[PDB]
C-alpha cells in the first residue's frame, strides 16, 4: 500500500486530498479527512493555500485520540505558498503551517508552484489594475531553506509540485544538493497521463503524485465547463461496467498499475468509502493500453493568472 520514496521514507498510494471551493464550510474539511481516515484513506494531502489545515489537523489529532490511528500511521502533506518562496520566509511559513495543525511535524513539505508571489499575508496579491504582483526568487535558494525544514525535522521529506522537467534538472542539478525531491505533484489523469513528465521522474528517483485523478474540481472560473468530464468517459464507463466497479475507481486504478501515487479529493461519505475500494480489483494490459489511447494533452488547471514570469510551467512541452 506504500511506495518507498528516494529519501527512505514510505508514502500509501493513496492519498486523501482535502481542497474545496471557498463557498464550503471548514467545518466539512475536518468531518471529510475524519471520514476519510475511518474509511482507510492514511495519506492525507492539503497545502497553506487551502486555509483548512486547522481543520485537517483536528481531524487527524481526533482520529488519533479516538485511539483509531497513531502518529506513523497517518503521512501529511503541507505545501510552502508562492508567498513565501524567500529564503528567510521558508520555516515561518512550514512553522506557522505546524501551529495550525497543531502537528510536530508534516510528513512531506512541498513548493507548492514555481511561480514566487509578493510576500505577504495576501496569497494572491495584485496591484490596482488587478494584476498579480509577482516576486523574484532563487528557487535555488527556496529548495536550501526546504532542506533545512528536513534537517530540524520539521518535515520527514520534501518535494515539489507543478515543476516540469527543466525546474526539477534545476533542483536535481544543483551545486551542493542535500535532498532531491521525494516527489512532483502534477496533474495526471487519464486526458493527461504525463508520460514523458512521468518517464523523467521516475529515472531520477521521484513520484509521481496525480492531482485532479478524476477530472478535478471543475470549479469555475477556473476551469471550462465545456471540457469533457472525465467521469463520463465512455471507456472509463464501460471498464467500470466490466468490473462493476465506477469511473472514478477505473481512473484510480490507472495511476496505481502505471506507479503513480494517487489523490482523490471528496467531502461526501459514499465517495469517499468508494475510492478506498481501489485496492479490491485489477485492470489487465489490455485495459490499461485502452485507457492510454484516452491521452487528449489538455489540462484542467492552467493557472494563466500566473502565466508571464520565467517560472511559468506550463510552456514547456513537459
Ligand atoms: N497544484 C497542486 O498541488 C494541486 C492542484 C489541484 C489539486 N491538488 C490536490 O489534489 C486534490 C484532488 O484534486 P481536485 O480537487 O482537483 O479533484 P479530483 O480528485 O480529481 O476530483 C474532485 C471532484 O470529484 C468528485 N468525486 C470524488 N470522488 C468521486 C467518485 N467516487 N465518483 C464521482 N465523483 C467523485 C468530488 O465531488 P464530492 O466532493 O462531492 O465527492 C469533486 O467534485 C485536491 O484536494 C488537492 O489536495 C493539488
Ligand atoms: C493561484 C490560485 C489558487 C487557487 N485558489 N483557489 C483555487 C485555486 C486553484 C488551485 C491551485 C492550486 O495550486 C497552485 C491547488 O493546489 C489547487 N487545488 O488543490 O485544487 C487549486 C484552482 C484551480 N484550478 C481552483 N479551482 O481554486
Amino acid at each position: 500500500q506504500c511506495v518507498k520514496l528516494n529519501d527512505g521514507h514510505f508514502m500509501p498510494v493513496l492519498g486523501f486530498g482535502t481542497y474545496a471551493p471557498a463557498e464550503v464550510p471548514k467545518s466539512k474539511a475536518l468531518e471529510a479527512t475524519k471520514l476519510a481516515i475511518e474509511a482507510g484513506f492514511r495519506h492525507i494531502d492539503s497545502a497553506h493555500l487551502y486555509n483548512n489545515e486547522e481543520q485537517v489537523g483536528l481531524a487527524i489529532r481526533s482520529k488519533i485520540a479516538d485511539g483509531s490511528v497513531k502518529r506513523e500511521d497517518i503521512f501529511y502533506t503541507s505545501k510552502l505558498w508562492c508567498n513565501s518562496h524567500r529564503p528567510e520566509l521558508v520555516r515561518p511559513a512550514l512553522e506557522r503551517s505546524l501551529k495550525n495543525l497543531q502537528l510536530d511535524y508534516v510528513d512531506l513539505y512541498l513548493i507548492h508552484f514555481p511561480v514566487s508571489v509578493k510576500p505577504g499575508e495576501e496569497v494572491i496579491p495584485k496591484d490596482e489594475n488587478g494584476k498579480i504582483l509577482f516576486d523574484t526568487v532563487d528557487l535555488c535558494a527556496t529548495w536550501e531553506a526546504v532542506e533545512k525544514c528536513k534537517d530540524a525535522g520539521l518535515a520527514k521529506s520534501i518535494g515539489v509540485s507543478n515543476f516540469n522537467r527543466r525546474q526539477l534538472e534545476m533542483i536535481l542539478n544543483k551545486p551542493g544538493l542535500k535532498y532531491k525531491p521525494v516527489c512532483n505533484q502534477v496533474e495526471c489523469h487519464p486526458y493527461f497521463n504525463q508520460r514523458k513528465l512521468l518517464d523523467f521522474c521516475k529515472s531520477k528517483d521521484i513520484v509521481l503524485v496525480a492531482y485532479s485523478a478524476l477530472g478535478s474540481h471543475r470549479e469555475e472560473p477556473w476551469v471550462d465547463p465545456n471540457s469533457p468530464v472525465l467521469l463520463e468517459d465512455p471507456v472509463l464507463c464501460a471498464l467500470a461496467k466490466k468490473h462493476k466497479r465506477t469511473p472514478a475507481l477505473i481512473a484510480l486504478r490507472y495511476q496505481l498499475q502505471r506507479g503513480v501515487v494517487v489523490l482523490a479529493k471528496s467531502y461526501n461519505e459514499q465517495r469517499i468509502r468508494q475510492n478506498v475500494q481501489v485496492f479490491e480489483f485489477q485492470l489487465t494490459s489490455e485495459e490499461m493500453k485502452a485507457i492510454d489511447g484516452l491521452n487528449r494533452n489538455v489540462r484542467y488547471l492552467t493557472l494563466d493568472i500566473f502565466a508571464g514570469p520565467p517560472n511559468y510551467p506550463f510552456s514547456d512541452e513537459y
